[PDB]
């Protein structure tokens, strides 16, 4: 059945913008992030970008190899801690996808991910399938992941936009091999749109035709409580993960977080935070 | 069925053979004597009761008992032997190598049970993991429990009680029976009784009145699942004194996952971007 990718405003809420994500794997959220924050965003990430450095011989290295990349952002960004991790559509969307079968969620992985002019593709792919037991199980697997991708400078089909095949996380052989990306349709966005799609819906970044545009996109994963993340939450030192909120601390692995009523990421089995008396909402003064 | 005893000397491929057959397995001198004596002075001023108010999982099965976890914190035998053993990680590679690739500590304890403790109901370890639960016997390998005698274990005084078999049953939903019929891994120090996930075992009932029994559960996990015991508890400067493969499960280390690289730091090696030393 030849599909269409859906297009859905923000404000619509988190209900509507779940159903369609049911329905067809992947929506458009427009302005899910505004114009201000896609600017300071940018602002706060410009300085730190490099290239994907090959020798990794990883799964990671497959499927980034030749992108600019730079990821573990709550290190490098404000908004990443404060705005978006205490989101309430972001929330909203993952209290639905994961409360089911898991209970809880928290960050995976988020990325500022830039193609050049020249920049080939992806192959289509799932994103399930960098955790092994969701592999094995297919369209069988539970929810996993779900990737809010935010568009930071225009998305068009010609530079690279993000190409997904809408009702692909219900096709019944996930180990089959996935269709040419140039049949999939590309997300074309706007800056702070983003498109948003579970680990089981087949998906790459798009071929970059143009000769002088950086296409700059940022995936944002949040995944199941109980899988291991890709990003570790050692790498933050306590001062800075002290400024964030509660809920935020949760997200990037500082927190106890509930597998259906099991309490795992603990101190001595018992809450985590309490444990290490961590501290929260912290603000440096001018003194 | 019965429960089977093999010597630790006899290595790693006879010992995962009757984990595969049976489920669960005796190691005998699995510990030396000298090693529980080292770590149980270690151990000793540490230990307290369990919190209640909780409302976990946790709390169902650990209310009634002396525990300490997070062992890594406490003990330097436990950091330098046991996260090094070569008996430990042979059989991990075999358990969890083939469906998940790399493995790491998930949680470990001590468990002391006092004269009139009244025992576990009999249960399977996975089902901390919400996707084994929804599988049961078709659940990929995800636990490995090597549990220590710390003190004799007997009958009476509560030895950990084992269904050989259990782990092949067709249902896992199905309601356990009474861990009054099931085997207690009668052991003398440093013994431990080997289970996976899928087999279903319980604290025993504590008969003494003057015993206190000491066990001490060490469980590996597959890499792809969320350990029980945060790797953010432990401070930098104590990690950095152990070796780079015990850093590896205590979660301070990139681990793959059948080839994915998770636990990085920047999506490349953990290790390498925060410049961690070792030894
Ligand atoms: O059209 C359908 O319902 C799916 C059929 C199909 O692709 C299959 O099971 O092989
Ligand atoms: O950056 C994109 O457009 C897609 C990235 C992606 O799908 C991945 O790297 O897993
Ligand atoms: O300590 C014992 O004997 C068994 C403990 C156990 O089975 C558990 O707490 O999961
Ligand atoms: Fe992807
Ligand atoms: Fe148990
Ligand atoms: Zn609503
Ligand atoms: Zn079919
Ligand atoms: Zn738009
Ligand atoms: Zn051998």
């Amino acid at each position: 059945s030849k599909p269409t990718l859906r297009r859905i405003p923000r404000s619509a809420g988190d209900e509507a913008i779940f159903q369609v994500l049911q329905e067809d794997g992947v929506v458009v959220i427009e302005g899910f992030m505004s114009a201000d924050q896609v600017r300071r965003f940018n602002g706060e990430i410009d300085p730190h970008m490099k290239q994907w450095e090959l020798g990794q011989k990883s799964y990671q290295e497959s499927y980034l190899a030749g992108m600019r990349q730079l990821s573990s952002l709550p290190l490098f960004s404000k908004l990443f801690r404060d705005e978006l991790m205490n989101d309430e559509l972001l929330h909203g969307l993952c209290k639905r996808l994961f409360g089911p079968e898991s209970g809880d969620y928290w960050l995976t992985t988020s990325s500022v991910l830039e193609t050049e002019p020249g920049y080939h593709g992806q192959e289509l792919h799932r994103e399930h399938d960098g955790i092994p037991i969701c592999t094995t199980l297919g369209r069988q697997s539970p929810e996993s992941m779900l990737n809010f991708l935010t568009a930071l400078t225009d998305f068009t089909a010609e530079n690279g936009a993000t190409r997904v095949l809408p009702g692909s996380h219900l096709w019944e052989d996930f180990s089959a091999p996935p269709p040419k990306a140039d049949t999939a349709i590309p997300a074309v966005m706007n800056p702070g749109d983003a498109v948003l799609f579970t680990g089981k819906t087949l998906h790459g970044a798009g071929k970059n035709n143009t000769t002088d545009f950086l296409r700059r996109g940022f995936p944002l994963i949040m995944q199941s409580c109980q899988f291991t993340p890709v990003e570790a939450s050692v790498a933050l030192p306590r001062e800075l993960v002290e400024t964030m909120t509660p809920l935020a601390q949760k997200m990037v692995g500082w927190r106890t977080v509930s597998a259906k009523g099991v309490d795992i990421w603990t101190y001595d089995l018992k809450d985590l935070a309490t444990g290490i008396d961590l501290k929260s909402n912290q603000v440096a003064k001018k003194a």
